Formats: C-alpha cells, sequence, structure tokens
C-alpha cells in the first residue's frame, strides 16, 4: 500500500457498507417477496390454480422470451404491454363490468361517474385487501374476481395464440402469431400474469402499499406512488444535488494544487514491448467485438422494424422465425457479449503487458480457448433463444438451453454457466499476467491491485446470476439479476475500464501512476458508493418494500454524482492527446473515452437520473425513457469504452495500421450523433408522451396498443430510423475500420 | 467593450430572451388570472357577494398581515393554514356533509367508502365545473355549495374573531385573538378566502386543470398535479442535470489554460485610497446592517416562539401587540432591509473608490440622507405594520401605510415608494461615483459597466412592485411581487454582489480584471439565464397556466446549474486569502463569501431545487421546506454577502481595527452551524413530515392544526431552539464584532 491507504480504506469501507446495504436489504427482498399463494381458489371454494401453476406460468412466459416480450412489473420489453399492468387493468375492468351489471345491469363504461366511483371504491376495497392466508397458503378470489380472472385468462389465451381476433394486437405488440402455442402453457402463463397483477394490486399486510409498491399506476385500485416513494424521490434529488455540490466543493478545496507531470515518453511505451503471442491472438476478439456490435446494431434495426411493423418485413412474416422477442433478445445479448468482449480483450491485451510484456505460459492457448468459449456461448445461447422463442425447445430445457426470459440474462442457464466459466477463465488469464506483477518485490502495486480487484469483480460477480433458477420468485430473480446487469456491468465493468485506462495512461507515461492509482481508487469509491446499493433502483416495484426503494433511490442519487462531473475527467483524459505526439495514434480511442464521459454524464447520469427517483420511475418504468437511458448509458458508456478499448488494442496489435480519419469521423460522429438522434428524436419524445399517458391514465394505458398505435407515436417510432441509420453508418464505419485494421496484419487469424 | 464582446452579447442575449419569457408569460399571467366573478350568486338566485366583496376581503386579509398570517395559494406564512386549502377542505367537507345528509341522512364520515366515493364524485363534478359566466360575469353556486360556503364563512368569522371555541386554533395558528375584529371585514375576508378556494377548485374552461393548476392537493376534488406539472417536473430535473453536466463539460473544455496572475500588490490597494467622507459615513450603515440583523434574528426567535406558543410569552399575551403576524412581517422585512443595506453600503463604499478614491460632490450628504431615508422607511413601515396588524390603521390606509399583506413587500405602499426613492437615490450616489469612472477616456471599463448595470438593476427593478395595488388580482400581484423578491433580490443583488466582489478583488490586484470582468459577465449570464424566467417558479399555482409552470420549472432548473458548481468559485475566492499577506485582514469577509458559495449551493441550489419542480412544489408549497430554503438561501447567501460586505467595508472604514478571531469564529460558525441546525434538525424534518402529510392527505392536512400540533412536530419545532440559539450566538458575535469595530477609532455608529 503506502500513499493510498486512505483511498483504499475508503474503497473497502464503501464496499463493506454498500454490500451490507445490498446483502441486508437482500434478506428483506427475499422475506417481503409477494407470496405465491400455494392455492388460488374462488370464494365458492373451487381451486383455480396454485403456486406450481403460477411458477409453470413463469416458465411458459420465460419460454416465449419473458422480459423480451413486454414487461412484468415494468421489467422487459416495451412494444408489448406490461403484462402485469395490462392484466390488472383488464381484470379490474372485467370486475367493474361484472360489478356494474350486478348492481346496474349496465357496463361500468355505461354508468355515471358517481356509480363508477362507488364501483371503483368496491373494486379498490376488494383488490387491495385480497391478501393470501398467513404463510401465503391460500388466495381466495371473490367469485367476481374469479370471473374477471377467467375472462382475463381468456383474453391472453387468445393474444398469445393465433386467434385472428387479436392479430392486430399481436402486430401492434410485435408478438409472433402463436407466441405460446401450447394451450396449457398459455393457461399456466395467465396464472403467472394473474399472480403478478395480484401482487401488483394486493396491499402488504398492515400497509396501504401493494407488494409492488403500488406499481403499476392503476388509478382504478388507487395504485399511486406511496407517500414514502414520494418522500425518497425528493430526498434522492437533494441527495443528488447535495452530492454534486459537496463533491465539487470537496474537489475544489481538497485537490492540493497537484504536482508530478513528467514529460511524456518519446516513444509510446506500449509500442516498446513486442506483441506477445496472446496479444496478437486478440485480433479475432477485436473482430468478434465489431462483428457482434454490427450484428447487434442490425438486431436493433430488426427490433425497431417490429415496433413499426410487428410481423411482416417486405410481406414475409419474419416473426415466425425472428420475432421481436428473439431479435430483441439477441439485440440485448449481443450488446453484452461484444461489450464484455471489448473489456475481456482490453484486459487480455494488458495481462502480458503487466507481467513485463511477456505471456504467462499458455496465455495464447487460453486467449484462443476463451475466444471459442465465448463464440460457443454466443452461438449456443443465440440458438437456444431461437429455439426457445420458436417453442421447439422442450419447456423443461428452456431455462438451461433456451431463454431464461430475464432481460440481460436471457441466455439459457447452461450458456450463462458457459459465459461464467469463460469470464472465470479470463479471470485466470488476467491473473496469469497480473499475479507475477503483484508478487514481484517491487514499487507501487496499488493500481495493479485495484485492477486485479476489478478483474476478480468481473471474474466472479456474474455468478450472482446463479442465485435464481427457473422457478425462483420474480422478486428474488430480480434481486440477483440486477447484481449482474447493474452491479457487474454498470459497476465492476466501469471500475475495470477506469482502472485499465488509469493503468494504460500511467504505463504510457501520460499520468504519474500516483495520479492514476489515486484517480482510480477515488473513482472506484465514487462509483461503488452509489453504484452498489443503486442496484435497488431496479427493484423498487419488483415485489420489494419501501426500504429497498429508499436505499435504491438515495444511493442511485449518489451514483449520478460522479457521472455529472465527468466533464472534468473527460477533459483530463482528452488532455493526454497533447502530452506526446504519438498520442495521435490513440486519438480515436481517446475520443471514445471522452464519448464515454459524455454519455456517462448524459446517458447514465442525466437519463439514468431522469428515471431514477421512485416517483418518476413509478410512472416511467417500462416506458421509452428506459431504452433512452439504456441506449445512451449502455452504448454511450460501455459501448464506446469497448470500442475505445477495441481501437486501443487495434492500435497496438496492428501497430503500423493508421485509422482512416474520415472513416473514424463517420464511425465516431455517426455513433455519437446516431445515439443522440435515436434518443432525442424518437425514444425520449415517446417516453415523455407515454410518461404523460402513464401519469394521466395509468401504466396499462401508456403501454396499451390503442395508445402506442397513435399517429404521433407511429411517426416518432418511424423517425427513429434517422438516428438508427446515422448510427448504423457510424457502427458500420467503426466495424469496417476495425476489420480493415485487422486485415492489415495476417488476415487468417481473425 | 473589447475582449468581452461575446460575454456581453451573451448577457444581453440572456437578458433579451429571459425578459421576453418573463414579459410574454406576464401577458399570459394577466390573461389567464382566475376571474373574480362580478357576482357570486346561489343557483336559487340570491346574490352572495361579488368582485368588490372578494377584493374588499383581499384588503381585510392584507390588513391582518396577509401572507404573514398563513398562506393563500401556498404563499405566505406556515403556522396558520393555507387559507385556500383550509377553506377548500372545509367547504368541500361541508358540501359532503350536506350531500351525505340529503342522500343518506348520515354525515360523509358516517358513510361507507362507496357512498363516500360517489359523494366525492358528485363534489368533484360540481366544484371542478363551477366556472363563472363568460367575461367572469357571474359565479352561480349550487345551493349546497352556497350553504357549504355559508358554514365555511361562519368558521372563519369565528377563527379570525375572539370566539373562544376557536381559541386553541388561534393559539395553534399563532393568530392573535380578534385577528380581524370588524365582523364586516371578516365576512369580506371569507369572500376573498372563498374566491381563492374557488379558483383553486374550478377547472379552467376547456382544461382538466384548476386556475391554480390543481393547487392545492385536495384529493376530494381530484386536485392532483396536472400531467403537465409532472412532465415539466421530470424535464426540470433533466434540464438541471444536463445543465450541470454540460456546464462542467463546457468549463472543462472551454477554459483555455488561463494566464495573467500578477503578484498581488504589497499593500492592500483599497488602504492606499484615503477614506472619503462618504465612506466614513458608512459606519452607521454597518451599524444599521448589524442592528437590523440582530433585530431580525430576535424577531425570528419571537416568530419561532409563536410557532410553539401562539399567544403568551411568560403568560403575558404578547400577540395583542406583537403577534406572529407582526413579528413574522418584521422578521422578513428586517431581513430585506439589513441585507439591502449591506449591499447599498458595499456599493456606496465602492462608488467613491471607483472615481479614484474621491467623493462626488455631496456624496457624504447623500450617504447620510439615504441612511435616514432607509431608517425612516424601516421605522415607518414597521410602525405601519404594527398599526395594520393591531387593526388601528384605517382599512383604506392599510395598503399605503400599513401592511400590503404580501410577503417581502409587506411594507405599506408609501414606505415601498420610500424604499424605492431610497434605492433610486442610492442609484444616483453610486452613478455619482461610477459615471466619472465610465466617462474617463481610459482602459477596461467592462466590469464597471457590468457594475453600473447591476447598480441600475438594483436601482430600478424594485419599481416592478408598483404594478400591483391593493385590489390588484392576487395572480397579478404575484407576478409583480416575484419580480421584487426573486428577480431583484435573488437575481440583481447576486449579480451586483458578484460584480462588486469581482471589482473589489480586481481592484485589490487579487484577480487580473480580465479574469474579473470575464468571471462576472459569465456569472451574470449564468444567473440571469435561469434566474429571470425562474421568477415563474413562484407563480406555478398562483392562478397561472402550465406554460408559466414550464418556463418556471425549466429555467429554475437552469438557475440551480451555476449554484451547484459554486464549490469551484468558492475555492477561487478563498484562494485570494493566500495571494497577499494583507488578505488576512479580509479573512472573515472572504469566509463569508465562501459561506455564500456554500449556501448558494446548498440553500439556494439544493434546497431551492428540492422545492422547485412543479410536482414537488405542488405538494410542498407552503410547507416547512420553503422556510428551509428561504433561510438557507436568503441568510446563507445574501445574509453572508451582506455581512461579508459589512466586514469588508468595516475592514476599510476602521482600517486599524483587527477582528477578534474568537468572536468571528463564533459569529461565522454560529451563523453557518446555527443555520444548518435550524434547517436540518427542525425545519427540514418538519417540511418532510408535512410533505408526507401533504402527499398522503392533502395540503389542508399538512397545514392543519391537528397535524401541526402532533408531538413529533411540537418536538421538532421546539428543537429549532438549538440552531436558533447557536445562530443567535453567531449573529450576536457578528453584531458585537461589527459594533466594536465601529466603536473603535472615533466611534461613529448612528
Ligand atoms: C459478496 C457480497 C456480500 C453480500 C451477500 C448478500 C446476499 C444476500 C443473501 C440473502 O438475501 O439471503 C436470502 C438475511 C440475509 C442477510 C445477508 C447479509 C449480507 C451482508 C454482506 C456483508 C458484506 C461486507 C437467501
Ligand atoms: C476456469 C473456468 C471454469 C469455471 C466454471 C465455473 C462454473 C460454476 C457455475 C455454477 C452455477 C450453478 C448453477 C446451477 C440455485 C442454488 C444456488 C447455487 C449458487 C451457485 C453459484 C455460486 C457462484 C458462482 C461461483
Ligand atoms: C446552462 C449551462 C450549461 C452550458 C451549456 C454549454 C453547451 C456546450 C457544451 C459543450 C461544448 C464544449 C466542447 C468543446 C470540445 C472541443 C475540443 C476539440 O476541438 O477537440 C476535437 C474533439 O472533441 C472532443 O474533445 C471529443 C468530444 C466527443 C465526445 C462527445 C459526444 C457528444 C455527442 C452528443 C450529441 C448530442
Ligand atoms: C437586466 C436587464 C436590464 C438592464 C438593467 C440595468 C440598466 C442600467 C444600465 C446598464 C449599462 C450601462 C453601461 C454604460 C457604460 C458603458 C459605456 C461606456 O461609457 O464605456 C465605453 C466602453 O464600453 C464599456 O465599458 C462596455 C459596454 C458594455 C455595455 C453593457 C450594457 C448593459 C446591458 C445589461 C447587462 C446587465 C467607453
Ligand atoms: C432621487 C430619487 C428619485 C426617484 C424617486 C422615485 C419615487 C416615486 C416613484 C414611485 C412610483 C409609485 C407608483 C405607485 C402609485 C400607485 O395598477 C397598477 C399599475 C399602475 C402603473 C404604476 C406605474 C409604476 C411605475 C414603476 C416604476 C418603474 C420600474
Ligand atoms: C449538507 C447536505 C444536506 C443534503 C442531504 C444529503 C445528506 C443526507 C442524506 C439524506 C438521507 C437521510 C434522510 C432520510 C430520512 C427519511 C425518513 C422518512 O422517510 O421519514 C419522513 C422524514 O421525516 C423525518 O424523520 C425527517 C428526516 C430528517 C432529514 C434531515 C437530516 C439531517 C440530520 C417522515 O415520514 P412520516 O411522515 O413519518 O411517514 C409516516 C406517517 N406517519
Ligand atoms: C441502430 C441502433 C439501434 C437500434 C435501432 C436499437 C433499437 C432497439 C430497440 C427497438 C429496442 C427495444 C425497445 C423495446 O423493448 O421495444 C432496443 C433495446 C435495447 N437496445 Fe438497442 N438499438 C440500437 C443500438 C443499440 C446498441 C448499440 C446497444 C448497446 C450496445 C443497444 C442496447 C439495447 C438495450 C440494452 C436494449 C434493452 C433496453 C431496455 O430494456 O431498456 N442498442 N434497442
Ligand atoms: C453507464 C452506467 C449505466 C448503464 C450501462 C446503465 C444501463 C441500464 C440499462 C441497460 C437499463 C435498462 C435495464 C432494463 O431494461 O430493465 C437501465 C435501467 C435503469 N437505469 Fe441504468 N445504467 C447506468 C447508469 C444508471 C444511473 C447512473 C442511474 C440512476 C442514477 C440508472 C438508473 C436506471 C434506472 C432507474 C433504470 C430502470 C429503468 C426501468 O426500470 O425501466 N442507471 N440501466
Ligand atoms: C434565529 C434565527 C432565526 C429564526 C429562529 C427564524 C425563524 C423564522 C420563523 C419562525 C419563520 C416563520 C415560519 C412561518 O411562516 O411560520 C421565519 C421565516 C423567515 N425567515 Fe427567519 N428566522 C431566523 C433567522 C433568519 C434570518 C437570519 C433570515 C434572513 C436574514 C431569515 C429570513 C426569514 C424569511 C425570509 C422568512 C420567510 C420564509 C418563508 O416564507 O419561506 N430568518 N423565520
Ligand atoms: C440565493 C438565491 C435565492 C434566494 C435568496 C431565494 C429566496 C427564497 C425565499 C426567501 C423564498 C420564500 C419565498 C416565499 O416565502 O414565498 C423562496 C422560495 C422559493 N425558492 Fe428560492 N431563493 C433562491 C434561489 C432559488 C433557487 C436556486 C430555486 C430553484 C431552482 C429557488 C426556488 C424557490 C421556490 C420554488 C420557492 C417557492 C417555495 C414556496 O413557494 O413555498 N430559489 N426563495
Ligand atoms: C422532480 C422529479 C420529477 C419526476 C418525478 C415526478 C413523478 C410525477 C408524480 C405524479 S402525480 C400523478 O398525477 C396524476 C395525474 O396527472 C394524478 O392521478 C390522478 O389524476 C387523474 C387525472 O388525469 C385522475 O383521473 C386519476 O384518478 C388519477 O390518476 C396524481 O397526481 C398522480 O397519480
Ligand atoms: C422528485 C420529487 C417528487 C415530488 C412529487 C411527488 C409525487 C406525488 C405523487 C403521489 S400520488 C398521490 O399519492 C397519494 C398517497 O401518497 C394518493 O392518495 C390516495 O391513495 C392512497 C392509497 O393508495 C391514500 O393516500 C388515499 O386513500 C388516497 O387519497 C393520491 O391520490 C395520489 O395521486
Ligand atoms: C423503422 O423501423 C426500422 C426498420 O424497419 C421498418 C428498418 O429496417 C431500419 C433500417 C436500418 C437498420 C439499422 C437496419 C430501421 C432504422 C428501423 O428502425
Ligand atoms: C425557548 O422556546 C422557544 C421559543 O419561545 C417559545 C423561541 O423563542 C424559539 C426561538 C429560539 C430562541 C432564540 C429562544 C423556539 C424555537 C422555542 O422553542
Ligand atoms: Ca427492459
Ligand atoms: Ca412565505
Ligand atoms: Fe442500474
Ligand atoms: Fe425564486
Amino acid at each position: 500500500m503506502g500513499p493510498y491507504r486512505r483511498l483504499w480504506f475508503t474503497l473497502i469501507a464503501v464496499l463493506a457498507v454498500t454490500f451490507a446495504l445490498l446483502g441486508f436489504y437482500g434478506g428483506e427482498v427475499y422475506r417481503q417477496a409477494p407470496p405465491i399463494p400455494e392455492e388460488v381458489a374462488s370464494a365458492d371454494g373451487t381451486r383455480l390454480f396454485g403456486r406450481d401453476d403460477i411458477l409453470d406460468g413463469q416458465t411458459a412466459w420465460q419460454s416465449i422470451g419473458g422480459m423480451q416480450l413486454g414487461s412484468i412489473w415494468g421489467h422487459g420489453a416495451y412494444q408489448a404491454p406490461d403484462w402485469t399492468a395490462d392484466w390488472l387493468h383488464r381484470e379490474l375492468m372485467a370486475w367493474l363490468d361484472l360489478a356494474a351489471r350486478d348492481a346496474h345491469g349496465r357496463d361500468y363504461g355505461q354508468l355515471d361517474a358517481p356509480a363508477q366511483a362507488a364501483l371503483r371504491e368496491q373494486l379498490k376495497a376488494e383488490y387491495r385487501a385480497n391478501r393470501a392466508d398467513a404463510a401465503g397458503g391460500k388466495l381466495t378470489l371473490s367469485p367476481r374476481r374469479a370471473q374477471a380472472v377467467a375472462q382475463t385468462e381468456a383474453y391472453y389465451d387468445q393474444l398469445f395464440s393465433d386467434a385472428p381476433a387479436l392479430h392486430r394486437s399481436r402486430e401492434n405488440y410485435a408478438m409472433k402469431e402463436n407466441t405460446l402455442p401450447d394451450a396449457n402453457r398459455r393457461r399456466q402463463m395467465t396464472h403467472f400474469f394473474f399472480w403478478t397483477a395480484w401482487a401488483a394490486a394486493t396491499e402488504r399486510e398492515g400497509t396501504s402499499v401493494t407488494y409492488t409498491n403500488n406499481w403499476p399506476h392503476e388509478p382504478l385500485i388507487g395504485n399511486h406512488p406511496s407517500s414514502e416513494n414520494v418522500m425518497w424521490s425528493i430526498i434522492s434529488v437533494v441527495v443528488l444535488l447535495a452530492g454534486i455540490g459537496l463533491l465539487i466543493w470537496a474537489w475544489a478545496f481538497l485537490r492540493g494544487k497537484e504536482e508530478d507531470e513528467p514529460p511524456a515518453p518519446a516513444r509510446d511505451p506500449l509500442t516498446t514491448f513486442a506483441l506477445t503471442p496472446s496479444q496478437r491472438a486478440l485480433g479475432k476478439y477485436l473482430f468478434l467485438v465489431v462483428a457482434l456490435f454490427g450484428f447487434q446494431v442490425l438486431l436493433g434495426g430488426f427490433t425497431a422494424h417490429y415496433t413499426v411493423e410487428g410481423q411482416k418485413f417486405y410481406g414475409i412474416d419474419l416473426s415466425q422465425w425472428f420475432p421481436y422477442s428473439l431479435v430483441r433478445t439477441w439485440h440485448i445479448q449481443s450488446a453484452l457479449f461484444w461489450i464484455a468482449t471489448g473489456f475481456l480483450a482490453a484486459g487480455l491485451f494488458l495481462a502480458p503487458l503487466i507481467n513485463g510484456g511477456r505471456d504467462p505460459k499458455y496465455q495464447k492457448a487460453g486467449v484462443d480457448i476463451l475466444f471459442w468459449a465465448l463464440v460457443l456461448v454466443v452461438v449456443g445461447s443465440f440458438a437456444g433463444n431461437y429455439l426457445a422463442i420458436a417453442q421447439i425447445m422442450p419447456p423443461d430445457l428452456n431455462f438451461w438451453l433456451g431463454h431464461q426470459g430475464y432481460e440481460y440474462v436471457d441466455l439459457g442457464r447452461l450458456w450463462q454457466i458457459g459465459k461464467f466459466a469463460g469470464i472465470c477463465f479470463w479471470l485466470v488469464l488476467m491473473l496469469r499476467g497480473i499475479v507475477p506483477a503483484l508478487r514481484t518485490p517491487g514499487g507501487d502495486k496499488n493500481l495493479l491491485a485495484l485492477l486485479t480487484a476489478s478483474v476478480g469483480a468481473i471474474g466472479l460477480f456474474y455468478g450472482a446470476g446463479f442465485f435464481y433458477g427457473e422457478r425462483t420468485h420474480l422478486t428474488v430473480m430480480e434481486y440477483w439479476r440486477w447484481w449482474i446487469v447493474h452491479l457487474w456491468v454498470e459497476g465492476f465493468f466501469e471500475v475495470f475500464a477506469t482502472t485499465a485506462l488509469a493503468f494504460i495512461f500511467s504505463t504510457l507515461g501520460l499520468v504519474s501512476r500516483r495520479m492514476a492509482t489515486t484517480a482510480s481508487l477515488a473513482s472506484a469509491s465514487l462509483f461503488m458508493l452509489g453504484g452498489i446499493p443503486g442496484t435497488f433502483h431496479h427493484l423498487y416495484f419488483a415485489g420489494t418494500t419501501t426500504p429497498v426503494m429508499a436505499v435504491g433511490a438515495s444511493f442511485s442519487a449518489l451514483e449520478v454524482v460522479p457521472l455529472i462531473v465527468l466533464g472534468h475527467e473527460a477533459w483530463e483524459n482528452w488532455r493526454l492527446k497533447t502530452r506526446a505526439p504519438w498520442m495521435e495514434n490513440l486519438k480515436w480511442p481517446l475520443m471514445c473515452f471522452v464519448a464515454v464521459a459524455f454519455w456517462n454524464m448524459l446517458g447514465a447520469g442525466v437519463f439514468g437520473f431522469m428515471i431514477n427517483p421512485p416517483v418518476s420511475l413509478y410512472y416511467i418504468q417500462g416506458l421509452n425513457t428506459t431504452p433512452v437511458h439504456a441506449h445512451a448509458a449502455l452504448f454511450g458508456v460501455y459501448g464506446f469504452l469497448a470500442l475505445g478499448f477495441t481501437l486501443l488494442v487495434l492500435r497496438y496489435i496492428r501497430p503500423q495500421y493508421a485509422l482512416s480519419p474520415g472513416l473514424m469521423k463517420l464511425a465516431f460522429w455517426g455513433l455519437n450523433l446516431g445515439l443522440a438522434l435515436m434518443i432525442f428524436t424518437s425514444l425520449l419524445p415517446i417516453g415523455l408522451i407515454q410518461f404523460h399517458a402513464s401519469v394521466s391514465e395509468g401504466m396499462w394505458y401508456a403501454r396499451s396498443e390503442a395508445f402506442m398505435q397513435q399517429d404521433i407515436l407511429k411517426t416518432l417510432r418511424w423517425g427513429r430510423t434517422f438516428g438508427d441509420v446515422v448510427f448504423l453508418l457510424g457502427a458500420l464505419a467503426m466495424v469496417v475500420q476495425v476489420i480493415l485494421g485487422l486485415l492489415s496484419g495476417k488476415p487468417a487469424a481473425a
């Protein structure tokens, strides 16, 4: 250790305290998870279904793409409805039509507002009070509810079949015809849908708050944000602004003038080390990064196609094979794979450069095995998803081989274990290069310690996804899944990137190593403080209680703090272009890392915070504001990191290859301005129109085909094409650029 | 001009565009102001009251302290209810009791939720649809409403009298017994109360939105934030975070390295110029600053006393003479006077130092006349308010001599003209010192131009308060009043301060003058951009339409941007302590200006933004979050500025007088930590408990005696005493310190 004990003990302290909050409120997530009533029975006494049928329905839902086909509890895809909200609304409306007929022999819609208000009050009384027995033993539905449920089951049985009545709906929902062709599976699935709506609509014992924290916004049962949601929402903003103001104050006042900026080396240091065999073995990883990235981008276009034409594509019904659910899955899964691969490549490039520019024994071996391991996992998983969504996949294999139905962990459990083994194997290849450099009785090993930590965090924190299986409770799946998607990606990828950059720039002699170790420990602490408990900003409405929402709100506020100030970091890293004339070769990677800062600030920070205070998210969860954020944050940050890192590794593994300034201006500006156009001209306007709808009418309405198929939204969804094309141009330029680079040095190992 | 053309044209552009938005949406504020129906009649045809009675009631309300005694449309004092919300709730509940009796011969409270829901639906139908005729000609009340109104009039007739039934309420409301002793005036006043509740509860023609933008939160008539409110609220946060992120990005990338830091002079430059006669004439202004400040602080304690014991003070009923309404008025009015005087003194100290350390002819004259002019205005206004609140003041003199009843412009119109004439006269004394320095055919006159602009902005933008008279529509009063309180204080005082500091530090040779002119033009643009349209964040619910709320929300978001980054500015100004050994003499003033930055960030920025997005404010307007902000922002920023400036002028006009490091550590830390304790241990917890109540039940409930008199709130109101005392200690230390200073070397503290 040495001059960074404080920054270390602060990181450890942040980790300790944060994983306390995450792990403790993890016990409260498990405990307060909406019961799955062993038995759902009508009051008349007839057994409707039970746990096993709700869970069987979870698996059927999984098998069809789960969260890749609309949403549950506001998690998943956005073209189909939130099934919970849609179900809730359809069941409550069915109930109200039965209520209204019983009491007035007119339908609810036919009644005067006062009759309607009284019905709504009886609906609310019934639905909100409809807890299962103690031990979540038996849920009795009133016969009206049992009936509402029966006729809501009927509706979804038709929607998820080939039933021509609901063809327009499937088109509008980018559902393939016969999404879920087994009638039993569809029935079971409706049980699952029921259960989520039920949870959504049932107050927790001795609360005014549903198991989903009154999610979704369903005025009919007085699902409105809790007052606590509203509390923590205001607190989050204060936490955020306090946090920024104090961070800037701390930084302004606790820098200490800063010193030690030696002249940059004469020669790029990283060009002094000869490419190890395992470093030249990364061309194919760079290929895979751009291949998957280009694939991914096309899959977004394919996905985006279905949001404007749910089924045909020049009159061939592509949805039979490549439905929205599949291409959305692939779109997301491919994003992860190519981003991960960028990072994995970045790391593997560094590993042998960390043990003094020499390969650990069998590092080229491992770098080639790891590569095919990843391609296997990608092809297998993708095939698995195809087969899951095609409904070829035996239901009882679906979760292993098919589609977990959980967004970002969609790949079958087998492939997920493959991916984990891959990433663990990469942990070994990294540590093969980093352990010697740690065990060498030498100088400042603190950046490298932070890196090996980062590397082990990547290495192992993807195994958080094995704490849920197929029939695990959504709330528990949700808990663990957001370890992966939020903690492992948005946290441990960040720190590994930031640490690997700090390490590269320090190694390049652009930054002292003190300045790097210090910068990257302080960053670690900054990101992890908000990051780690910020996992909960995904679990507000996932069957979780208000504490989870408090932690999530407040700590997600803290997570924005370091993002919003990234203007300064960005400039610090961009400054490095001028430190040495050879930094012109790292121009583009450096432009990426500035785009990372930019999008971290805007995408992750601004658009993450837009949707983060429970009260905002309460309404906008599962609206187009998420994909705004998701695009801006995942691509803008980790995509540009991965590409930046791609271009960096390319700079070194094709050291004579000069990037085309034109191609890279197109690649870089196409991506940046494509991404801004997608967000600002399509996704964000839509998310806001939907936010309006969600707030005005309810979540069901914001997600509803009638609403989603209105002309403004059709035009805004069509207008996405501009940004999508500007972006595909950029992505194409980037893909070509890297391909040309790779083809400029042995075209037959890529 | 010269190297600052861009920064100038940007300031002019910001001013142009901003005063466009303010002046344009000012036409929309006038046009969309809730009608005052010429006639209010029962449907049965009986004339209840009219315009003249509502306006007469406005004057009666004014006469009793207006906004210094609870709130109208969430503007005013917080110990009494919001009368609009309280009235609305009492009338709607009365209506519901009449409804419930008509239909069920039980009271609303006695009915089942469904009956209650149906009644609420009929209430909502009636109240929301209850527009006046076209031309705001006649408002017909349903006889039930006419009755609800009659029995709500009765309640307030009793509350505002000596009626022993409502004694506990008056105590809880810090209302004096016989607050409004004329029965007619009270009746008229209830008409006014009615009208505000009516506006609050009536949808605008062809909207779902009341004249007050559904304010207050009154679930009974589906007064909930508009979807637009909710829209602009999310946009504001995005505008804010985008704004910070981009500002930091712009700053990070568009600084240009920065150069020209000459060695600080050897001798304090300002000690080289001999004190002009008009500068020594400022001791008494410094006295008045601390006298009013100490008075003000005691008045806060007196005010705070009434929030825990509405009437007695060791068993003598002080409320007969010095009721909460009076001492709150004085508390606020004194704040303005001593803060203004700080600035006016600061300016007058600079005036002769700007025309080369020599007094314009008759500057000592003017500085003495201006002083007694201010003391006259302070004593007269204060006497006026006493007499208004005592109800001695003839009602028809009340608005001229008494109490305008509008917060921060409470002083009678005469005194307000006095204050304006004073500030205009100060404009002349400033320009007496600044015009020569501008007309001298010389070098860089751009800071001094920005200063003379700032000075003219102070000089004239207080005359915005003469665009409303006594019987002016609240919405129009509100429009103009917030020019004064928000624009003139929170905008033109800021820029004058910042410019006068830039000017002082530049004159001291601590900053280039380029760096000053540049810093202070960029600041001007930054503050004015958000500041000026941010006036509207006061008018969201004041009878204004959604555009006003959009502008207000978005531009108030922009106004936070420069505040949150002030950590950096603060450090830049604090840096100056080290530039010259003689800056030890300006240590404390510099500590003030850092406290200004701190509180600008936290008080104005964090706590201003806490309460700023229409959706937050919708619920928290008139809750203890405002006084948190108001204390932290007005004292923390302008109070410390004024005191900073006080200590600075003291440093020079008592140039041999050394400040007591102990006294000033107590003064400074007592104020800072007193202010933090007041906010964090009392006001903020309360505001949040009330926010909870406001969101859960409605504004009426959050402001209601039952709620406000709960034990937690009693304890939190009592616990204020800690911070109040720590603060009074600080203030006392500061007052003594300045007194001792003034009493040193020829004692001149008039
Ligand atoms: C032309 C480029 C792109 C297009 C047209 C596109 C389109 C889409 C579409 C249509 C969706 C689904 C919205 C829905 O659920 O109905 C989506 C989701 C997503 N896209 Fe993209 N995409 C593009 C690029 C990218 C890139 C480059 C990344 C990351 C590398 C990415 C990551 C994602 C993610 C993570 C989701 C899931 C978002 C969420 O659930 O909020 N996309 N995209
Ligand atoms: C680079 C950093 C980040 C990345 C890569 C990232 C990525 C994502 C992605 C892909 C999603 C969509 C997840 C889903 O479909 O269910 C998401 C959702 C979300 N993110 Fe981020 N994020 C980042 C930072 C942040 C920050 C800083 C915040 C808030 C402070 C935040 C808050 C959220 C919230 C609240 C959601 C949920 C939206 C919803 O449930 O519909 N994220 N994030
Ligand atoms: C010991 C010090 C202080 C105490 C105990 C105190 C107390 C109070 C109280 C009790 C209120 C009225 C809350 C209500 O409406 O019921 C109030 C309002 C106010 N105080 Fe103070 N005060 C203090 C210091 C100051 C100082 C130093 C300033 C400015 C120089 C100031 C400015 C104000 C303002 C502007 C209001 C009106 C606030 C609003 O309506 O939101 N106070 N104060
Ligand atoms: C130093 C700068 C500022 C000062 C001196 C200041 C002062 C005040 C004062 C004294 C109040 C209470 C007014 C009243 O009683 O009706 C107030 C209210 C308010 N301020 Fe500020 N303020 C400042 C900056 C800001 C900022 C930066 C924001 C938001 C971006 C803001 C937003 C508000 C809002 C929304 C209210 C209304 C609260 C309510 O109506 O109950 N202010 N300000
Ligand atoms: C500052 C951060 C900004 C983001 C966080 C703000 C989140 C917004 C809070 C939403 S309040 C929401 O508004 C709703 C309507 O606008 C209101 O709900 C009601 O209103 C309907 C009128 O259309 C009414 O018919 C329904 O009974 C009901 O849905 C209510 O304000 C709440 O749901
Ligand atoms: C960033 C800061 C955000 C500030 C804006 C705050 C957001 C306001 C949205 C709250 S919606 C509002 O909440 C109220 C309760 O919290 C709701 O109350 C209602 O339903 C509740 C039972 O479900 C209960 O309180 C009452 O029975 C009933 O009046 C209210 O209708 C709802 O719109
Ligand atoms: C409007 O929906 C869309 C398509 O189908 C109609 C596309 O094919 C395309 C074409 C471009 C790509 C990225 C495949 C885009 C952009 C798209 O979003
Ligand atoms: C001592 O008791 C109290 C008062 O009178 C009842 C106050 O004046 C005040 C104000 C504080 C001072 C300086 C006594 C508060 C808050 C209080 O609790
Ligand atoms: Ca999703
Ligand atoms: Ca007030
Ligand atoms: Fe997240
Ligand atoms: Fe304001």
